[PDB]
């Protein structure tokens, strides 16, 4: 599809069998989705905002299904506003700004 | 044209009469740009994501050049790591997300 921005960006996205909204966020270098129980280890990841920095649960190679597409990566798990969809996936998806 | 996300979208703006780099942001409702001087009355807001909120200075009708495209909105000024073009100025450019 090609989403105008009047709105925001929301998709649905599924993941651990569940439907979750997200946003899909050009300016987030990684995935980070609100607390929820994810398989594997998890490592210790830094991560910087607005308001400043954070700390989160990384987990690797995850499937998560964006919008009907599949992909498969990093996902962080923490404290977020709202779930977002980083460049670490929209490149998987193949997602372009265009103007 | 048609920016690819393996790096962060980056693009030179001119507000105010100097020259910046700055993020095109789909997931940034607003923009907002570091410490400067514009003119104009300004409102106090709080502005919050991830970290947390900070202290900025709405203006209004600012006009800003986003890669050599002319736009006019509301410009928040504060202490971000990072100057912000968000999809209330990425619209008037006819920005799109595409995939
Ligand atoms: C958290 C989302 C919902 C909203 N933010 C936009 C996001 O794109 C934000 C942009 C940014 C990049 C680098 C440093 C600081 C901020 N990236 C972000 O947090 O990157 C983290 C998450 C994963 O990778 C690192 S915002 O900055 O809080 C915001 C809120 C309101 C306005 N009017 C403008 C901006």
């Amino acid at each position: 599809p090609q989403i105008t921005l009047w709105k925001r960006p929301l998709v649905t996205i599924k993941i651990g069998g569940q439907l979750k909204e997200a946003l899909l966020d050009t300016g987030a270098d990684d995935t980070i989705i609100e607390e929820m129980s994810l398989p594997g280890r998890w490592k210790p990841k830094m991560v910087g905002g607005i308001g400043g920095f954070i700390k989160v649960r990384q987990y690797d190679q995850i499937i998560i299904e964006i919008a009907g597409h599949k992909a498969i990566g990093t996902v962080l798990v923490g404290p977020t506003p709202i779930n977002i969809i980083g460049r670490n996936l929209l490149t998987q998806i193949g997602a372009t700004l265009n103007f």
